[PDB]
């Protein structure tokens, strides 16, 4: 249940009506690692499994823990192949909501991917929802180039790394909860809001 390649084994005749992209952390197993499937659940219990197609960030995104100290908190490859699948759902499945979400190195993948992607497909973004997002000092909470009320971020009080550190605490590895609960739900309301 940790990797799934629901939009980049999908094909353009059988599109999903939502579309969910999400980065793991550093040395997470899959392509989902600790949360997302737990985001997936929730978005497929909310929409049916037809309902939904869920893409983790795989490929050149190898979630090492060395390439956090880069300037944009993951590296530009990583960057690249992100972008790529935001861009490869605007083209399969054109009429398809999107959603995203990251947790640490894969919050701060989906902030800069979300940042450099053109306007056209960004507005079809929902919702996204960071955990332990690395840049959310650096950030003030907020994904550049996009809307404050489409961003859920979610920073436990004690994790550093939302504070302007790298250093993992115990808060940082709690955001199962949030993961089976608010985090889906947010992206869920985000959906239901655009598509009626």
């Amino acid at each position: 249940r940790t990797t799934r390649d629901d939009l980049i084994n999908g094909n353009s005749a059988s599109c999903a009506d939502v579309i969910f992209i999400y980065a793991r952390g550093s040395t997470e197993t899959g392509n989902l690692g600790t949360l997302g499937p737990s985001i997936a659940s929730n978005l497929e219990s909310a929409f049916g499994k037809d309902g939904v197609w869920i893409q983790g960030v795989g490929g050149a995104y190898r979630a090492t823990l060395g390439d956090n100290a880069l300037p944009r908190g993951t590296s530009s490859a990583a960057i690249r192949e992100m972008l790529g699948l935001f861009q490869q759902a605007n083209t399969k499945c054109p009429d398809a909501t999107l959603i995203a979400g990251g947790y640490s190195q894969g919050a701060a993948l989906a902030a800069a991917s979300i940042e450099d992607l053109d306007s056209a497909i960004r507005d079809k973004i929902a919702g996204t929802v960071l955990f332990g997002y690395t840049k959310n000092l650096q950030n003030r909470g907020r994904i550049p180039n996009y809307p404050a009320d489409r961003t859920k971020v979610f920073c436990k009080t004690g994790d550093l790394v939302c504070t302007g550190s790298l250093i993992v605490a115990a808060p940082h590895l709690a955001y199962g909860p949030d993961a089976r609960g608010p985090a889906p739900e947010f992206l869920i309301e985000k959906v239901r809001a655009v598509r009626g």
